[PDB]
C-alpha cells in the first residue's frame, strides 16, 4: 500500500535561516556570521557553494572572489590553499554586504583574518575566511543548512553539474538528511537528486514557474519552495501562493536579496503570509521580531501569525 505523505517541513516553523549567516549583521558565508547567527537564535542556515581548482567545495557567492575579500579570480581557478589565504571580511560595511572602493575606515572586519584586527572575543582568524563545507559541516553538527549549488556562469551549465556533483558525494559521506539543496539551475537539482535521493531538495527556477503559473507539481524529493517576495514586477510570496503550496503539502521559505527591502515592515508581512521560514539579511532584527509577536517556532509552540 502507498507510504503515506510525510513531510516535517510543514512543522518546523517559524524559521529563521540566516541568510549567508545575515550578509547585512556579519561578514557574508564565514564561520563568524554562522557562529554568529546561531547563538543570536537562527534555527538554520542559509549558505551557497563553488568548487576550487583542486575540487574543494567552498562556501562561497560569486564566482569570483574580488567582492568580498582582497584578492581576485574565479574560485574555479584557485586552489583550496590560496583561496583560504584570503580576508572574506575585506569589504564588509554593515547595512550594505561588500561594497569594495571606499576609505579603509569603512570597513570594521577588515585585517582579522590575516592578523592586523584583534577578533571579535571568542574567534579565532580562521572565521574570516571563505570556508570549506566540510568545516562548516562539522562545525555545525546538530544545525540545519540550506546549501545552494553555484556557477561560474549563468550561461555556465556544467560548472554547476561539477558543483552538484562534488556536493552529493560529500553530504552522502555525512549521513545527515537535515539539508535542503537547491540550485537556480533545475539540471544540478536533478543531478543532485539521481546522486544523493535521501537529501531533500528545492525546484530551481524552471520548476518554480512551471508550478506558480501553469499549477506544475516539482520534481519528486522538493520539501519546500524557496521563492523570493518579488519577481519579474510579479509578487509570489503572497497568501494566496502559499496557502496552495501548503494545500500541495510543501513548505514556503522566503528570501529578499534586493527584491524587497531587509526591513521590520517587510519581514512582518512575509511573517503574515504564513510562510513557514525567512531568509533574512539581518537575523538578529527578525529575532526581534518573532520574539516581541512571540510567535511559534520549532519545539516552542505560541501564536501562529495566519
Amino acid at each position: 500500500t502507498t507510504r503515506t505523505t510525510d513531510n516535517p517541513w510543514l512543522d518546523a516553523r517559524v524559521l529563521n535561516m540566516a541568510h549567508a549567516g545575515g550578509e547585512n549583521e556579519a561578514p557574508a558565508n564565514t564561520l563568524y556570521a554562522f557562529k554568529r547567527a546561531v547563538k543570536l537564535g537562527a534555527n538554520m542556515l542559509e549558505l551557497d557553494v563553488q568548487s576550487t581548482k583542486d575540487d574543494q567545495l567552498v562556501v562561497i557567492h560569486n564566482a569570483t572572489v574580488d567582492q568580498t575579500t582582497d584578492g581576485t579570480g574565479k574560485v574555479r581557478d584557485l586552489t583550496f590553499e590560496q583561496v583560504h589565504e584570503l580576508d572574506a571580511a575585506y569589504n564588509f560595511i554593515p547595512g550594505r554586504h561588500a561594497v569594495p572602493g571606499e576609505p579603509p575606515e569603512s570597513y570594521p572586519l577588515r585585517g582579522v583574518r590575516t592578523g592586523e584586527k584583534k577578533p571579535p572575543p571568542g574567534y579565532q582568524p580562521s572565521d574570516f575566511a571563505i570556508p570549506k563545507l566540510a568545516d562548516v559541516l562539522e562545525a555545525f553538527p546538530r544545525t540545519p543548512i540550506n546549501i545552494e549549488i553555484k556557477g561560474t556562469s549563468d550561461a555556465d551549465i556544467p560548472s554547476f553539474l561539477h558543483n552538484a556533483k562534488l556536493l552529493a558525494r560529500l553530504l552522502k559521506k555525512t549521513g545527515r538528511t537535515d539539508f535542503i539543496v537547491t540550485s537556480f539551475n533545475d539540471l544540478a537539482v536533478a543531478k543532485f537528486h539521481l546522486l544523493a535521493p535521501d537529501i531533500p531538495i528545492a525546484p530551481g527556477m524552471a520548476g518554480l514557474a512551471a508550478y506558480f503559473l501553469l499549477g506544475v507539481k516539482p520534481m519528486h524529493g522538493t520539501v519546500a519552495l524557496q521563492i523570493p517576495v518579488r519577481y519579474q514586477g510579479l509578487e509570489i510570496a503572497t497568501p494566496e501562493f502559499i496557502r496552495r503550496a501548503h494545500a500541495d503539502g510543501y513548505a514556503v521559505h522566503v528570501w529578499f536579496s534586493g527584491t524587497a527591502p531587509d526591513d521590520e515592515a517587510t519581514y512582518n508581512r512575509i511573517i503574515d503570509s504564513c510562510a513557514d521560514g525567512l531568509m533574512p539579511a539581518y537575523p538578529a532584527l527578525l529575532e526581534r521580531i518573532l520574539d516581541e509577536r512571540g510567535i511559534e517556532r520549532p519545539g516552542r509552540p505560541g501564536v501562529d501569525p495566519c
